[PDB]
């Protein structure tokens, strides 16, 4: 078994996941089976209790585990399906060890970080690396990504573990890549190398030595900076890969092939790759990266959300849209609108912002309402759906735009002024959105409707079903705690609202459609999780098509 | 005695010197005498062997010590005159200690870093802090600036020293300020706080605790980032000063007064300042910062140099020009031209660059040629002077534009094709620039004509003498190793070249003038070192005036 | 070239030098040429300014360099002659680097610890390792001993240096041995392993990994402690050598051969030793270690000194005596007497101590007076010589017993009551001991009569000359600053004092003899430095023989 460890330097958000996915796709293009593991030193059994501000848009697997977006990137790049054990954390490790100790599996011995925590980590990695991930394929290489920055207090065990692992698995099966930021401050006037030097020093102060150093910068750096890094960090100049900021990440693997990473990995890990064969390996990524540069059509979409100050809180969503616009041969122009500025309280405190955001909203071609939690920014998310309804503008809603749209429809058609959520006001007369008491145990954490569930469309042709290929079923990933009230269902169904989808037992609503309206589709699940570069997601596809008035043509 | 220590975080070039100078000028405006010390952990007795790429434009004091530009900033802000002992280095400390040990001043004892190196450091600081610096004034506060980043291997002694010093001088006389970078990477999408956290951790791992944290960013940061820093670095929110990138540094002290640094320092160090008195303290800096924003005249100057890829290699020069253009009520527009692109070798390899740089040079209003060393970029520095001569364009030359201009005049008027330098070709027939053998001992380091020397103008009114106030003498700082050949003097003097200045013995040329030409002045010394915000330097003044055709009017 | 680095753990004085010498003699017995280097991180160009309390009895080489006793051990074990460059220190390194920088050998660059100090260290080691040391032999292995404990602030450069060196010289030519203390506190009740664990952690935190761990204990440790060390320090159980406290150090190499160090070093460094040949390699050390256990004769010697609270302040001396008593087939019984207790001031403050020490002195068979400095304990060192003179007891004096004896003879025979030293009273009427003004420059350090000088005996057979083999000359190592007054020479020579030796110019006294007395020999030089296990030193030989009444028999 072969292992590639990807560590980090100065900051989080430096680009470790993209580098790991690029290594994976390079190796997979040359005829190797690859698996991936993500280590997150935070004390959390999963990322289900995080805000999107913390680490960017919780991702959900099929089994239902909330994880970091790096696993989403792995899935999108390598076309794999990962599990809950591909995400190691300090919380899990300590819980497992404490359980084993309270059982008596080390009776007589003092349980310490070394050897026990590190042993557990190595056993977990060994175990999961051998596990097939794209069928029953036998993985030959594992890419492990160590989260955070070297030097964090939380990740000292893991480092130690791997310092042992490299001697447990025979250096010629282990390689390390350190991703470090090279900043260029405007007032300083030059790219700075000292943070990378200090990070490599901290790394070597734990028994590990880099085999590759990946320098991340906004712009490309000269050979002088490369030489400085090679000399003050003690690696060869051929072992310094400089990956700058690019338009799309599809360019990253190519830029790696252009720098000889395949040859170095075949020489260092002894992969025995026949290279007269390997040409045209990355033709997929070449085609994608090119097509991403030749499209000039400028479809403009609005994203009305409450985390819009940190765009990475909608990563999946964004990428989904891209994967659609590129298959339609269009160029995406994304507009982020903060929901609280669509509310009337801003018209009495800051009218300029109000009118500017409403201008942005009205001069677009399509609206996407993402999911969320809480009560901050939903009463403008309501008005967005209301406007798109009363002005015939395409619309896709995702797990909270559905509920917002239902409440809006109620309050604007059925004269139900108090139609509201339990998450906002639980003591409301007309509760259109109610609590699912199976997932309201008080124990927050794992207590969500999570993972892939089955879809069943009601009878009667539906545009959204035709976009799905007219099947009887489809599996989709859910992540939610509330649910639309089934009681009021027909009170909306006897109007321009139609439930074209629900669960297998026909009492939990998960899709809705507006007749007469070009495109007003909403999904309680997240269709953003199964979109891929060469396999877009039908709802986003239809949204884009409607936004360019090509939906009926594509249907026929 | 009171002490303010200024430490650094993530990178060098973060802004410690400006912060120290701002503290100094704030305290000095409220009626306190201030001195300054700079500690540079590099193993060098002085910065005379550095390239400008390394640490930005060696500065020279009156005594003749080559030092960092932070001392230039101290001098410009506080109006002081500093000495060779205001610059401590590891080399000096180790040399002194080794000498004392080889004498027998610790006979019987093992000489170690602790206690001996740290003791030496503390004794030096104690000694120099009490030394009058603006006369025989008794200093009441010393600002010590520790160079480099906390964590560097070279600065561990110093840190330790100060950890002891704070108990030697009674916490209520000691305060620490940590200047740290807060980066905002484009692809990350948020200001990052982890480097500051790690720097403060490294600092606390040496026994020191910050009393102020100065966060440096390109743009202002919100209260959320401030709260994160205050919580994860364990200081009060009132102790987090956020200094972003500004147009001029004159704004820095004001921005400090706006954040309550004076009150905090009066409460923490017990300065006993009467504040009903202190209003209008910073009126000078307010006037300067304002006038720097109200000037719309756009005088455009060219700087033809060989270090133009790192602008801080001409800091003093730049500032000098500014101090002039603001007193003339003009706005400066600086153009940096690389000299090698003015040479014909680039016309046969990259003609576009050649013609673009020549365009930049020809569409300006004045030319400044700075100093330099070596042979890379002088044959275009020659052509710049030649063009300005044959096209009647104002010109100021500084310590190598003088020699370049002399060689150009020779080769273009006296038909001396081989007129060249010894620094380029020492075996040339016509050597216009020769070696001063008193400063050519082979021992490079301190072996330069350095420091303030006396000027004497030859008889005959000179515009450059009228700009100096028509005195008989003036003291100016020199830093050089070569000198124009006195033999060829009259062969140039019997033409449009005139030596309006030389030393007291009348055999070392230091100024030259071209008759008929509006302004073609050159100085072998550096007039950039004594320019001040409210006391510009006459040569730059005349350059600007000639560049706006206001020189004759100002003369009368 | 092959390198064996010997590092230290918990304390200094743990036994690194003995281990290094043992490695050397093992490799040399199997047909390999070995050289040795000692690195001392203290800031001292040599140990000539140390007290014996600091690091145990300054040793002197032939060239005249004052060094640590580990070099004495190297010389005694391997039969080599070392030079001033076999002793590296931080002071030397920093002086050399600062000189090179003030010359201009890194012009343009900032001089830092990394790379410059570490480079200097590696260049020095490379250079000296190739230098022949026992003729023009070509060394094949170098044993480098890093002084102090891993973790000391002074030795961080060196560690870093070697972390690079191991990759510069190809791991298969580099091996590391870590010597660590394993204490057994009486009240704790078990051998403790945590200090060794922490030392190995600190070592690995600098990029180095042990190839051998040598555990030092007073008594042997069980296999449980060995297993704990092997597991918590991550080496193989065959790589844990346990060297306990032994009667003689001759047993150390044998105990190493008994644990398979030769085979491990031949496998790890690829020495290609033919082992069917190597049997009987350590027969010399076997014979010595045995004979050191079979001798039952109990010759009892007194050592009257002023550093007697730390016995290692006379190491060489002690060993010299041993090397003699074993060749005479006697067992040595050493008594250490503090000189200040022989003085009358103790008879009025602590008479019991006075009388006890005088009892110890009077119930012995021979007296040895060692060298010293200062004035603390010389007026009892005078009385010891006086007693041995007036009671016919053999006596050897070393570089201060000579001066003490001369002063005693003066004050007790020539009625010169004020006969004294300049080191005690420089303003004395009768100055028997005067200052050599060639070595009194004020600059203490290197300003001593040092190194090997030539001996010439005056004409007239002398017992001490017959013990030397009746030659005309002999080279001996000196270390001193004062000298007996040549003026008073004949005033003592016209009595029972006779100068049987002096320099080549016949005006500097270096030996003296008392006629009628069995053995009263004194040497201004140190004959302790050239004594070897199988080549004793004639003065100590004669002292022992006289102490067993076998001197005249051995003469004939
Ligand atoms: O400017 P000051 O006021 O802080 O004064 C300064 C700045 C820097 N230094 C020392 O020079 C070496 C390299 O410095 P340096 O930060 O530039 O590292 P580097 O290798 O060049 O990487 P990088 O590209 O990031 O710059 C280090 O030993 C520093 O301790 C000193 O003594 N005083
Ligand atoms: O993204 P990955 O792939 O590296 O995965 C990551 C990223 C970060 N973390 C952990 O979360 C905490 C704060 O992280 P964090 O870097 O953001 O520090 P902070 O306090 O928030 O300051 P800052 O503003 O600079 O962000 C730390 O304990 C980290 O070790 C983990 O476990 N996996
Ligand atoms: O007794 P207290 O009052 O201090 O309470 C103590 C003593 C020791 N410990 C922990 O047990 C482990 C091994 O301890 P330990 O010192 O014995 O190391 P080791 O591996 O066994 O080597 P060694 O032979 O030197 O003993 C360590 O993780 C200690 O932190 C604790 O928690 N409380
Ligand atoms: N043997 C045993 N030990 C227990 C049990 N429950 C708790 N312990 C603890 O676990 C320790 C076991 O460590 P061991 O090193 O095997 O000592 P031991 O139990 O006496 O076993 P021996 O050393 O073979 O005699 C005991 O000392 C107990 O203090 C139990 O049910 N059986
Ligand atoms: N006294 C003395 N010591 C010297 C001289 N030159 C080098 N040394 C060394 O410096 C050391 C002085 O340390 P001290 O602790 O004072 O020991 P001491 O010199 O014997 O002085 P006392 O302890 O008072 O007897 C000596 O041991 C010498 O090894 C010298 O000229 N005079
Ligand atoms: N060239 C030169 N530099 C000196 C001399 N004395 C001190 N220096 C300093 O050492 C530095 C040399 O560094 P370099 O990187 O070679 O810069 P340079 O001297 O301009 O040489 P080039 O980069 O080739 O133009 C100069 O910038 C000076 O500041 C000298 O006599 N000659
Ligand atoms: N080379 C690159 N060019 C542009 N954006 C990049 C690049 N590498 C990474 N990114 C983006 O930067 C963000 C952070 O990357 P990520 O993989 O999450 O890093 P980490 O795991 O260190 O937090 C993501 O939005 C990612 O798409
Ligand atoms: N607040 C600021 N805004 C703009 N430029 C700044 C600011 N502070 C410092 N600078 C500039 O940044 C550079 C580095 O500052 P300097 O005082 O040399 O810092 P340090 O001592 O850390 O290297 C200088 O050119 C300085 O004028
Ligand atoms: N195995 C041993 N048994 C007995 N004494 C020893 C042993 N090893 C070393 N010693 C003695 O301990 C002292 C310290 O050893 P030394 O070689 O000076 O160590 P280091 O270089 O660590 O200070 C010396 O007197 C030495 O003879
Ligand atoms: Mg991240
Ligand atoms: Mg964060
Ligand atoms: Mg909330
Ligand atoms: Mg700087
Ligand atoms: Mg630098
Ligand atoms: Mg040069
Ligand atoms: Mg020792
Ligand atoms: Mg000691
Ligand atoms: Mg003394």
């Amino acid at each position: 078994m072969k292992y590639i460890l990807v560590t980090g330097g100065v900051i989080s958000g430096v680009g470790k996941g993209v580098i790991a996915s690029s290594f994976g796709t390079l190796l997979k293009s040359c005829g190797l089976d690859v698996t991936s593991i993500k280590i997150d030193p935070y004390i959390n059994i999963d990322a289900g209790t995080f805000s999107p501000y913390e680490h960017g848009e919780v991702y959900v697997l099929d089994d239902g585990a909330e994880v970091d977006l790096d696993l989403g990137n792995y899935e999108r790049f390598l076309d794999v399906t990962l599990h809950r054990d591909n995400n190691i954390t300090t919380g899990k490790i300590y819980k497992l060890v404490i359980e084993k100790e309270r059982t008596g599996e080390y009776l007589g011995k003092t349980v310490q970080v070394v050897p026990h925590i590190t042993d557990a980590i190595q056993e977990w990695v060994e175990r999961v690396a051998q596990t097939p991930v794209q069928g029953s394929s036998k993985p030959q290489v594992c890419i492990v990504e160590l989260g955070g920055t070297i030097g964090d207090i939380e990740g000292m065990p893991f480092v130690e573990a791997f310092r042992q692992f490299q001697f447990r698995v025979k250096r010629e099966n282990f390689c390390l890549a350190h991703v470090s930021l090279v900043p260029l401050p405007k007032a300083t006037g030059e790219p700075k190398t000292k943070p990378t030097q200090s990070s490599v020093r901290e790394l070597r102060g734990c028994g590990l030595s880099p085999d590759l150093i990946v320098c991340r910068s906004e712009k490309p750096i000269g050979l002088e900076v490369k030489e400085k890094i090679s000399n003050f960090c003690h690696v060869g100049p051929d072992q310094v890969i400089c990956i700058h900021d690019l338009n799309s990440i599809y360019h990253v693997p190519l830029l790696m092939e252009q720098n000889g990473v395949i040859e170095y990995l075949n020489e260092r890990l002894q992969l025995n790759i026949d290279m007269s064969k390997r040409t045209k390996c990355l033709q997929q990524w070449r085609d994608l990266a090119r097509r991403t540069e030749t499209v000039r059509r400028e479809v403009c979409i609005a994203v009305v959300g409450k985390y819009t100050k940190f765009t990475d809180s909608y990563a999946s969503v964004v990428k989904a849209l891209q994967h659609a616009a590129l298959a339609v041969n269009r160029k995406l122009e994304l507009v982020f609108i903060e929901s609280c500025l669509l509310e009337e309280e801003t018209l009495h405190s800051e009218p300029s912002k109000y009118h500017k955001e409403w201008q942005k909203l009205c001069d677009s071609h399509g609206i996407l309402v993402p999911g969320g939690f809480g009560s901050r920014g939903m009463e403008g998310k309501i008005r967005a759906c209301q406007w798109a309804r009363e002005n015939q503008k395409p619309l896709l809603g995702i797990c909270l735009g559905l509920q917002a749209a239902v409440i809006e429809f109620a309050r604007n058609k059925l004269g139900l002024k108090d139609a509201n959520t339990t998450e906002i006001d639980p003591n409301t007369a007309n509760a259109l959105v109610i609590d699912m008491p199976e997932h309201h145990t008080g124990q927050l954490g794992g207590t969500m409707r999570l993972g892939k569930r089955i879809t069943v469309f009601s009878d009667g042709p539906s545009v959204i079903r035709q976009l799905y290929g007219n099947p009887k079923s489809v599996q989709e990933r859910h992540r939610h705690r509330y649910e639309v009230n089934p009681k009021y269902v027909h009170l909306l169904e006897e109007q321009g609202m139609r439930f074209v989808g629900t669960d297998v037992d026909k009492t939990r609503m998960e899709i809705i459609e507006l007749s007469g309206h070009p495109y007003f589709v909403a999904t309680q699940y997240h269709p953003e999780y199964l979109s891929r570069p060469l396999k877009p997601s039908p709802p986003f596809l239809g949204l884009i098509l409607a936004s360019v008035d090509r939906l009926n043509q594509y249907i026929q």
